[PDB]
C-alpha cells in the first residue's frame, strides 16, 4: 500500500493555538486564536502537501498558489474529522485548547459556518467515512480549485489530479464502488461552500481589524489580501464534481 503509506506518514500531528481557555471568552480573544492557530496550521499544511507523491511534478510557481488556495478547505476538511473522531461532532475540535461549543460558535460570530462545518463533522460519520478514504479525499482537495487564466502549467496539474482520482477510485474497489464514488464526491464538494463562507469571513474580518482588536499573523494577511479576494471575485473557482 505505497499510496496510503506516504499519506499516513505525511499527515501533520497535534497543533496547539495557544488559547487561554482559563479566561473568559470574548470575541477579540477567541479570533485573535482562530487567526493564530490558522497560521500555526499554514506552516504544516505546506510541509504536508511538499511531501505529497508527485507534488514536486508541479511547476514551482503553482505549488505555493495550489497551497494557498486550497489551504481554507484543507482546514475545513481536517478539521471536520477531527471533531468527528475526538468528540462525536458534540463541539468542533479545531484544536485540543480550541474547543468550540455553541456558546463560542456564537461569542465567534462565525455561528453560520459553524452549523455547517458541524453538519459536515456528522456526515464522516454517517457516511462511515474510513481514514483511509479520508486522507486520499484531503489530498485530492489540494487538488480542486484553480485559476481561470490557467496555472503556469496546467497539464502537469491535470494529470497530478486524475492520478489522485485513480487512487480514490483503488481505496473504493461494481455498483458499489459507483454508489460509494457518489458518495464521497458529494461529500468533496459540500467543503468548497463552506470554505467560501469561511473566505468571506476572514476577509470582512481583515479588512475591519484595525477597529476590532483582531490580530492576523503575516502569513495569513497575505493570502487573506491577496490569494482570497481571487477566489472571492471568481478569477480563481473550485472544481466541483457535480
Ligand atoms: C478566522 C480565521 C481566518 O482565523 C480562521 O478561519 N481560522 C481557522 C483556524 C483553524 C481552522 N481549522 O480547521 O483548524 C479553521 C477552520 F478550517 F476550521 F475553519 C479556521
Amino acid at each position: 500500500p505505497i499510496f496510503l503509506n506516504v499519506l499516513e506518514a505525511i499527515e501533520p500531528g497535534v497543533v496547539c493555538a495557544g488559547h487561554d481557555n482559563n479566561q473568559p471568552d470574548s470575541f477579540a480573544a477567541l479570533l485573535s486564536s482562530l487567526n493564530e492557530l490558522g497560521e500555526r496550521q499554514l506552516v504544516h499544511v505546506v510541509k504536508w502537501a511538499k511531501a505529497l507523491p508527485g507534488f514536486r511534478n508541479l511547476h514551482v510557481d503553482d505549488q505555493m498558489a495550489v497551497i494557498q488556495y486550497s489551504w481554507m478547505g484543507l482546514m475545513v476538511f481536517a478539521m471536520g474529522w477531527r471533531s468527528f473522531t475526538n468528540v462525536n461532532s458534540r463541539m468542533l475540535y479545531f484544536a485540543p485548547d480550541l474547543v468550540f461549543n455553541e456558546y463560542r460558535m456564537h461569542k465567534s460570530r462565525m455561528y453560520s459556518q459553524c452549523v455547517r462545518m458541524r453538519h459536515l463533522s456528522q456526515e464522516f460519520g454517517w457516511l462511515q467515512i474510513t481514514p483511509q478514504e479520508f486522507l486520499c479525499m484531503k489530498a485530492l482537495l489540494l487538488f480542486s480549485i484553480i485559476p481561470v487564466d490557467g496555472l503556469k502549467n496546467q497539464k502537469f496539474f491535470d494529470e497530478l489530479r486524475m492520478n489522485y482520482i485513480k487512487e480514490l477510485d483503488r481505496i473504493i474497489a461494481p455498483t458499489s464502488c459507483s454508489r460509494r464514488f457518489y458518495q464521497l464526491t458529494k461529500l468533496l464538494d459540500s467543503v468548497q461552500p463552506i470554505a467560501r463562507e469561511l473566505h468571506q469571513f476572514a476577509f470582512d474580518l481583515l479588512i475591519k481589524s484595525h477597529m476590532v482588536s483582531v490580530d492576523f499573523p503575516e502569513m495569513m494577511a497575505e493570502i487573506i489580501s491577496v490569494q482570497v479576494p481571487k477566489i472571492l471575485s471568481g478569477k480563481v473557482k473550485p472544481i466541483y464534481f457535480h
